[PDB]
């Protein structure tokens, strides 16, 4: 007996990771609109620009976060509770917004999704590894499934939360998204027991005595370091909210910068590749989440029920493209090619949005087809350079597979400076402009293709 020919400790994981991404992608799917409501009443202090950024830097830091979990559950608590704890920490995030505060409740919940996802997020992905020894072939399938389901999460969430946020208000659906993770956390704790090895219960590579003072000074020397360029900046007179997003935007790409500079010269244009391609595919929950609510003629549907488009195509594409890349046997292009290509995709469904307004004028509403157009050709982007992005990056160590990682951080912190420049007035340019720079780069990138293939 199998879960899809997996060892059955596969469904438990499944099923944590899918309600985990449920609990994500639901509060995602109304979040902007939530920040807009709260602006409209007076009760928000920000513009619907600064509020886009908001979405950007947040996802920019969950994606940092998640960069750091596994050395924590790695070298001090473990991948087991890692995950839990990570788990709760994502439900009182959700909980907070369900609670009858409006603004000032933001800023918690938002630490507490952060925190709780760089938690649990790697440390799942972890967890399914353990499920396989060393030299089981199952082991790209099992991952296969797994995927499925986030993917299966990131999809029904936005319908299921979108819904019930028109019918029952902001509250009632972010306690639904409070109720996914709750559901997720269930799953995982009882059925974690059953088939989870015990050695995961705690750290694999424990903290030896005396590497437990120098960590102790690199993240107090961090933390001293970043509270004293807030007090400068409060002095300086530098303390509204974009200037902090502006600070976190400099640590999010400074952090890849320094490690490049540290240390190659073959992959900057890759991970250039990577961070564009990142940012055009997180500004669906976003400047397309804009268009979609601004935009398109969806007066006969919840409009946060777009957010599932990137799923499905994700779904839809995957099967054939997992046939594909075998069946595609003689001349299959190389990785470095693949991500040129990606990024032209990426590109092209931006070059699509521009059309409409360029056609019919800005001051009215399109088909949603546009939109569903756009997300099938970025998907496509996807399918192109994610798969190969994690190989890629290792076969030209630690720190630089980190950074294939940190290129999705370093697209959303780009997204927080750019997703300000866009509305109805700059929306063909803005669409234009930054579709026809990403399939110049991907051009450009074509051209040195086959020297970096080389190297
Ligand atoms: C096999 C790989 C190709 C699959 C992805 C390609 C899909 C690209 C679609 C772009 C065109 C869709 C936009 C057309 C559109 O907006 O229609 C509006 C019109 O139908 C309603 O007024
Ligand atoms: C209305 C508050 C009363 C609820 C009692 C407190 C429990 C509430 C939330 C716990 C969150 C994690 C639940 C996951 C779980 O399965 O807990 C396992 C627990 O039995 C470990 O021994
Ligand atoms: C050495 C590797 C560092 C990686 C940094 C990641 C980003 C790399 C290049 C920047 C891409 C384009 C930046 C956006 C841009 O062109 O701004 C256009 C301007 O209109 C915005 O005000
Ligand atoms: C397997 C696919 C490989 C072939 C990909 C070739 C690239 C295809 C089309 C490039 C279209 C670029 C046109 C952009 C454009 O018209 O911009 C106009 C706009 O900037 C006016 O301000
Ligand atoms: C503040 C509300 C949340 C309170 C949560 C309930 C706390 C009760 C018991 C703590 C459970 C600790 C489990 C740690 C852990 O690793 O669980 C993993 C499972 O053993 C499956 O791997
Ligand atoms: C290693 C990752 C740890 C970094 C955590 C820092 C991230 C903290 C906040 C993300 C940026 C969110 C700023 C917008 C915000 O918090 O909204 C607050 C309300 O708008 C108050 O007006
Ligand atoms: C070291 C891991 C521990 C993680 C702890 C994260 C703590 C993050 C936020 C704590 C406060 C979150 C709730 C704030 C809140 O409920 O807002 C209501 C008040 O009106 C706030 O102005
Ligand atoms: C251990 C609890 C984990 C489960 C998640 C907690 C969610 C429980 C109950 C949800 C209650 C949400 C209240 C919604 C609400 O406040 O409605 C007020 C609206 O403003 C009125 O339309
Ligand atoms: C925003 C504050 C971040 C929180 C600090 C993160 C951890 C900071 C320093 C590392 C201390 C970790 C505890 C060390 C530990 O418990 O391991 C014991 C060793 O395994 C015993 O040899
Ligand atoms: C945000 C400010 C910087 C944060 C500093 C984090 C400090 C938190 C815990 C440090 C604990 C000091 C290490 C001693 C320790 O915990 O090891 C105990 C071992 O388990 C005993 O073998
Ligand atoms: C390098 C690790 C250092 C720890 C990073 C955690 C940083 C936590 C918050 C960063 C600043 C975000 C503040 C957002 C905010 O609410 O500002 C609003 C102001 O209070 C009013 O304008
Ligand atoms: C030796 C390092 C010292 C500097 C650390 C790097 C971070 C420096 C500055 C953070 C960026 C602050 C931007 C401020 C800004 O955007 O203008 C102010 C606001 O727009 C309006 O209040
Ligand atoms: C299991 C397959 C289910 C696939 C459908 C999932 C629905 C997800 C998002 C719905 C987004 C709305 C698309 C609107 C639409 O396509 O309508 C076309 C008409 O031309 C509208 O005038
Ligand atoms: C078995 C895998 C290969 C199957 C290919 C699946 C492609 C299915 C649908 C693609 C639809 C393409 C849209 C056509 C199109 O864009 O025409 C635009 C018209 O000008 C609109 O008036
Ligand atoms: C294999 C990947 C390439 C797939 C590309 C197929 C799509 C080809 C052309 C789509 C061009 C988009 C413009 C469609 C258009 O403007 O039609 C006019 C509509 O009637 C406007 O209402
Ligand atoms: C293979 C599928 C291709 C789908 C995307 C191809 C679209 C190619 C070019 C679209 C660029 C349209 C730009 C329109 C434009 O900028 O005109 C500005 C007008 O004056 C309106 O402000
Ligand atoms: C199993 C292979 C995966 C095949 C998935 C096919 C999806 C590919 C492209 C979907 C593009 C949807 C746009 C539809 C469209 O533009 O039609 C135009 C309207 O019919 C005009 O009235
Ligand atoms: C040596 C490589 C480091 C270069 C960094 C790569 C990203 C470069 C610039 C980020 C884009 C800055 C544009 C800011 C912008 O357009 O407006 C910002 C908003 O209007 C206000 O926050
Ligand atoms: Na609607």
């Amino acid at each position: 007996k199998t879960f899809f020919g997996q060892p059955l400790g596969l469904s438990t994981l499944f099923m944590t990771e899918m309600w985990e991404r449920f609990s994500y992608y639901g509060m995602r799917a109304i979040l902007l609109y939530y920040m807009w409501f709260l602006i409209s009443t007076g009760d928000l202090h920000i513009t619907r620009a600064t509020a886009a950024s908001i979405m950007a830097i947040y996802a920019s830091m969950v994606y940092l976060s998640g960069t750091i979990g596994g050395f924590v559950a790695d070298r001090i608590i473990g991948a087991r509770p890692a995950v839990f704890w990570g788990g709760v920490l994502i439900m009182l995030g959700h909980i907070v917004l369900a609670l009858p505060f409006g603004a000032s409740a933001l800023f918690g919940s938002i630490i507490l999704i952060i925190i709780g996802t760089g938690f649990l997020k790697p440390n799942v992905s972890t967890l399914v590894g353990t499920l396989y020894d060393e030299h089981d072939r199952r082991r790209d399938a099992g991952f296969s499934i797994f995927v499925f389901g986030i993917n299966l999460g990131a999809f029904i969430a936005p319908l299921i939360v979108g819904a019930a946020q028109e019918a029952a208000g902001y509250h009632v659906a972010f306690s639904l998204a409070a109720i996914g993770m709750f559901i997720g956390l269930l799953v995982y704790y009882f059925g974690g027991k059953k088939t989870l090895d015990p050695h995961y219960l705690r750290p694999t590579d424990p903290l030896a005595p005396e590497e437990v003072k120098p960590l102790l000074v690199k993240v107090s020397l961090a933390v001293a370091g970043f509270i004293a360029i807030i007090v400068v900046m409060n002095l300086v007179g530098w303390n509204s909210l974009p200037a902090y997003i502006n600070l976190l935007t400099i640590v999010a790409i400074a952090i890849p910068v320094f490690y490049f500079a540290w240390m190659v010269v073959s992959y900057i244009p890759l991970f250039i590749a990577a961070v564009l391609f990142w940012a055009i595919e997180e500004q669906g929950s976003v400047v397309l989440a804009t268009f979609a609510a601004e935009r398109v003629d969806s007066s006969w549907f919840p409009v946060s029920w777009f957010q599932s488009l990137n799923p499905l195509f994700i779904m839809l594409y995957t099967p054939f493209f997992a046939w594909l890349w075998t069946a595609w046997k003689k001349n299959q292009p190389s990785s470095p090619t693949k991500f040129a290509v990606g990024l032209m995709f990426a590109g092209l469904s931006f070059l699509l949005m521009a059309i409409p307004g360029a056609l019919y004028g800005t001051s009215g509403k399109v088909s949603p087809l546009w939109l569903v157009g756009s997300w099938a050709l970025v998907i496509l982007g996807e399918m192109l350079i994610s798969p190969v992005g994690l190989s890629v990056t290792t076969k030209l160590n630690s720190q630089m597979m980190s950074m294939w990682f940190l290129s999705s951080s370093v697209g959303s912190a780009l997204n927080a400076q750019l997703v300000t420049l866009y509305n109805a007035k700059s929306e063909v340019a803005y669409f234009s402009y930054f579709g026809l720079g990403s399939v110049v780069l991907g051009i450009v990138l074509v051209f040195l293709s086959k020297r970096i293939q080389g190297l």
